[PDB]
């Protein structure tokens, strides 16, 4: 649960039907206009990764359409935003209960982007900061809220671009991870996808392919 100031991991936060619904909506959004593509560049490097944005588009920074094909991203489903807000509320309640030092509290989020990352089993994403948001967003420490579904990721995090100084946590299917405030500019990334770790009920009900779906909400 508490990983460092303003960084909370909510285990198995996503409900059954919400996990299925997320996958089904992403499968459909993923094949249409503004769907998944293989990025030519990601800060930190990458392997076996495809992405698509909902809300604002995030290109190699932010815009209304993808330059390479002109497609407008699908908007962020209202259910996704609701679950983001619930995660932030639950984290703030936890932080209030944990207070001994200042009381910690994460800023609210009204996300206008969702980056959807899909990793196959050989997937990885190198260490980087989420630093492309506007200066006021960053200065306010508005959090990043990350959903995990499917196979488990080994997620690295730390203060610098060196794995030797990074911590590791597993992000398992259903987990929501939040980093804001003093943790907003952590270096972070995905070192490994653990094969064959997605819950069977999810693979079966959502017809989920091998790998991991991440949704990362910001601004
Ligand atoms: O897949 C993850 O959990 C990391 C997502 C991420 O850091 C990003 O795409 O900016
Ligand atoms: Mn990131």
């Amino acid at each position: 649960q508490y990983l460092r100031p303003g960084m909370v991991l909510l285990k198995k936060f996503l409900k059954h039907d919400d996990q299925v619904d997320i996958i089904r909506r992403c499968q459909k959004l993923g094949i249409g206009s503004g769907g998944f593509y293989t990025p030519g560049y990601r800060d930190g490097g990458k392997l076996s990764l495809q992405m698509m944005c909902l809300g604002k588009n995030w290109d190699p920074s932010y815009g209304d359409t993808r330059p390479f094909d002109g497609a407008q991203p699908p908007s962020i489903p209202e259910v996704f935003s609701k679950i983001v807000k619930d995660a932030i509320q639950a984290s703030n309640e936890f932080l209030r209960q944990k207070a001994r030092n200042d009381v910690e509290e994460l800023p609210p989020l009204s996300p206008d982007i969702c980056l959807v990352n899909f990793y196959t089993s050989s997937g990885k994403l190198g260490l980087h900061q989420d630093k492309d948001e506007t200066k006021p967003s960053l200065h306010k420490g508005l959090p990043v809220v990350s959903f995990s579904l499917g196979d488990t990721a080994e997620f690295l995090y730390g203060d610098v671009n060196d794995v030797d100084k990074a911590s590791k946590v597993d992000l398992e299917s259903g987990d929501v991870l939040i980093f804001g405030g003093k943790s907003r500019l952590i270096f972070h990334g995905v070192s490994r996808i653990k094969p064959k770790t997605a819950p069977n009920w999810l693979t079966d009900e959502a017809k989920l392919r091998p790998g991991r779906l991440n949704l990362t909400f910001r601004q």
